[PDB]
């Protein structure tokens, strides 16, 4: 859809069998999630954003559905304040930015 | 233009006299540029993000000029990583997010 950015863009995702909202993050390279209970095994990784840095757990090959989309990815989950669909994530349902 | 995301999203600004390069950034209410002289009265402020939070000066009513459009609002100068263009000025420059 278009989305216009007087408000947050939010959208839902399924993912691991739950439903969570998550913000399209056109800054973001990568998707971080709210701690999860995701099924399987990972790598420490660490990220830097403003204010500092936070310990990730990545995983790779993970299911999302946004909006009606699927997608297979990396998800970064860890201490982030909310949810957070990245670069590497919003090409596979083919998003852009337009001005 | 429309821009993808395979690549990082970047624009020339000029404020201040200065020219520079920015991330345009849909998860970012507010826009923070890099330390950089600017001109005028200030308010202190702190901004949270991922990693923690970080002091930042609030000058309200600054133009910008992005790409080639004109915008006036506030910027938040700090010690961010990127200057980042958040949602104050994507909505004056017509910024829409389409998938
Ligand atoms: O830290 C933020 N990251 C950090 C980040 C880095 C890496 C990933 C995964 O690869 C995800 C998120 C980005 C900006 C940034 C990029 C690179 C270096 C430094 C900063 C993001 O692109 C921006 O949207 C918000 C996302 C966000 C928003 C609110 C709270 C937590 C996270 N932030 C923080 C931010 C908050 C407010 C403003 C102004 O209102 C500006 C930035």
């Amino acid at each position: 859809p278009q989305v216009t950015l007087w408000q947050r863009p939010l959208v839902t995702i399924k993912i691991g069998g739950q439903l969570k909202e998550a913000l399209l993050d056109t800054g973001a390279d990568d998707t971080v999630l709210e701690e999860m209970s995701l099924p399987g095994r990972w790598k420490p990784k660490m990220i830097g954003g403003i204010g500092g840095f936070i310990k990730v757990r990545q995983y790779d090959q993970i299911l999302i559905e946004i909006c009606g989309h699927k997608a297979i990815g990396t998800v970064l989950v860890g201490p982030t304040p909310f949810n957070i669909i990245g670069r590497n994530l919003l090409t596979q349902i083919g998003c852009t930015l337009n001005f």
